[PDB]
């Protein structure tokens, strides 16, 4: 039944997906160590450093490409869009919105969406270096993995913005779970749009995305 | 009396003034902790330290707006009008020039010039900055707060220069007395690009100049 | 008899050549302190650690001119070309091919290779500087010297990569000798262009390199 991922593949994300690429990346921030002090006694570096989470993906890509980093702060609804779910995730009252989005089925649907964002994010990439580079794989699989994961390879310089520097836990010495599984999603891709990988890409994208939603799920279930 | 800030908008930065930033960032910038040292052993990483105080604003809105940081060392005539402000800070027989600009009258004027400098650097940024994005907002804020305090953004890595690593002290933890001014000026200015500021251009950057140089001098009288 | 230097400059770097600079820069990589045990637990970390030291004189030039340095990866002929050679000179069986390039006249022929690509580099990023800024002088020491010793001076950085932070070691406060002589060779080949220095570009060409291949054979037999 490939007339499902037809209609799988005509999603649209700049209403309700984007908030929640924000809204997981703002929460996930917050729950490392020390970042609630850091929006206690300094607004600015927490602000900046969820917008290196949101948005790292976009950034990351705009340097590699030579690409006006800034261009990202242009879309002013995007930009405000993430930061009024920073300013609610840290400074609501009473914390009625972080405990309201704590729970286990919202964080689980966050967080799946936010898994649906990385795709269009890794392929938008690929795209991209496609319009930058004709047939080359690489640049491909470097920017869209660029925009899979990017606030996992800025992930050091982030912590140096919050303020901890560990030149220790480098993302190429041990490459964690999304940072990977985004590697391994940019090269599958990256063989879709080369024609090399037998598979149409709505198919080969319905596939991938309920494969990172499902380990992500079963992770988050299997934390707590 | 508006005739007289429209004289005021005529000022040229070429001669005289571009001298007074980077006699007052080269000096403030051996005034630092272990600057002489650098100096006296490591000319190199001073001269260059030296430049990230001097050209510190036109090197990050370079790297921001993804255009050539190189192009800022183009114009030699500015490079050696810095250069030569260097040599003769550091190696001035019997330190003449230093002991002569660091008079308390002298280092008033350069360094309320220097403020004079920053202004035509934050509306240069936000000039460029709608040249490259037409009523982005947010990006004019960026590049005109980027050439008005640009040193002092990139005071992290311009410490690495020299030879030190101070992870703790960003800028965004705790906002210094310039950046924080030159963030309020570049938001004003922006306002008054987008005509959201019910003021005139010149007026408004007369009345921020002054509020700016009135501030410095006080600062400096004070702390002597 | 100056018919022998247009024989030397006909030379193409494409088969040989390339290979022999990253053999010595893969090489010279794996001799550093901890380089081992960074290719034996994370090859991920090693194999971009290798690549900043082959590709790293295109990256900072890359990086310096506001040019994307995903276009370094683009050429896949060069980028696996130096990636075999970094598989074989840390993974090879009974580690057969480290022993057999450590040998001395290997190690001296290849060293030397390498400091022939060093020249062209120069000059392409010397040639290219023009190509991009006319009678700029301080752009084309700049990109020459970005493209001769690239590795030399993103070395903290590439030290960050593998995990070792030395905010002591920057190369401006002490220049070691490459990048010292990409400086020289920068700056004579930067008043050749400009018609500056009263000699033939093959002339200088050929003694340069010559200067320079002898200094470092001699330096590879007085140190063992």
């Amino acid at each position: 039944l490939s007339e499902v991922s037809v209609q799988f593949s005509q999603l649209s994300m700049f209403p309700f997906f984007d908030m929640a690429h924000y809204l997981a990346s703002v929460m996930s921030a917050r729950e490392q160590a020390g970042a609630l002090d850091i929006a206690s006694h300094s607004p600015m570096a927490s602000w900046f450093s969820a917008m290196l989470h949101c948005f790292g993906g976009g950034i990351l890509s705009s340097i590699l490409l030579a690409e006006p980093p800034v261009g990202i702060l242009a879309n002013t609804t995007n930009i405000m869009l993430a930061s009024a779910i920073w300013y609610m995730v840290y400074y609501f009252p009473y914390d009625l919105f972080y405990n309201c989005f704590f729970f286990l089925p919202i964080r689980l649907i966050a967080a799946g969406m936010k898994e649906v964002t990385r795709t269009w994010k890794i392929l938008s990439g690929i795209t991209h270096a496609h319009s930058h580079y004709k047939d080359a794989w690489l640049v491909m699989i470097t920017i869209g993995w660029a925009r899979g994961a990017g606030g996992g390879l800025i992930s050091n310089f982030e912590q140096l913005v919050r303020g901890v520097w560990k030149p220790e836990s480098n993302e190429f010495l041990k490459m964690s779970y999304p940072v990977k599984v985004t590697l391994i999603g940019a090269v599958l891709f990256t063989l879709q749009h080369g024609h090399y990988l037998p598979i149409s890409r709505h198919n080969l994208m319905f596939i991938y995305t309920m494969f990172l939603v499902s380990i992500k799920v079963t992770m988050m279930l299997t934390h707590s």
